[PDB]
């Protein structure tokens, strides 16, 4: 995906998930990013940890470069929150994240990468459209119709578990991202 894109990244990071599994979260990010073609020209990263609380693990206003992305990214410590809170985070996206005080570009289409094992513990809306979700439900505990109505018109990325996430989800990730669509 080589693109003019503002990608949010939404890790749940709750008690839930754990932090093998969050790391997991964490790897298949970091190969999303990876595989993103990520620079101050291109594709614009924020990164998002949420549980009990959300977390702006790395603002779009923070240097876009793929190395100080990673880096931070792999600085992420895992919160463990008792709580998925789901709509909190995305409020964070559509009144923060994607915010051009906060580094968003206007021009640039939102995309956001969803990752959530557990249903939201929170009141969740469908973002405005300007911030198209992604929702990578991962694991049985995944909410799916909630992803879905989080994730319109992106249908939910559902992937079995955490451990085949970094393995499975990247190439989905980024067909959606090139493309602007999920596969079929
Ligand atoms: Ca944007």
């Amino acid at each position: 995906c080589s693109m003019v894109l503002d990608v949010a990244f939404v890790l749940e990071g709750s008690d839930k998930i754990g932090e093998a599994d969050f790391n997991r979260s964490k790897e298949f990010m970091e190969e999303v990013i990876q595989r993103m073609d990520v620079g101050q020209d291109s594709i614009h990263v924020t990164v998002l940890q949420y549980s009990y609380m959300v977390t702006v693990e790395y603002p779009f206003s923070e240097a876009q470069s793929k190395g100080d992305i990673l880096q931070r990214v792999r600085e992420i410590r895992y919160q463990g929150g008792n709580r998925t809170n789901t709509g909190l985070a995305l409020r964070y996206l559509s009144d923060h994240s994607f915010l051009v005080s906060q580094g968003d570009r206007e021009q640039a289409p939102n995309l956001v990468y969803m990752v959530t094992g557990n249903p939201a513990s929170d009141e969740i809306k469908r973002l405005p459209g300007d911030i198209q979700v992604v929702p990578i439900g991962v694991g049985p505990n995944a909410n799916v119709q909630e992803l879905e109505r989080i994730g319109w018109p992106n249908a939910p990325i559902l992937i079995q578990d955490f451990e085949t996430l970094p393995r499975e989800a990247p190439d989905l990730v980024l067909q959606r991202c090139s493309s602007g669509e999920g596969l079929e």
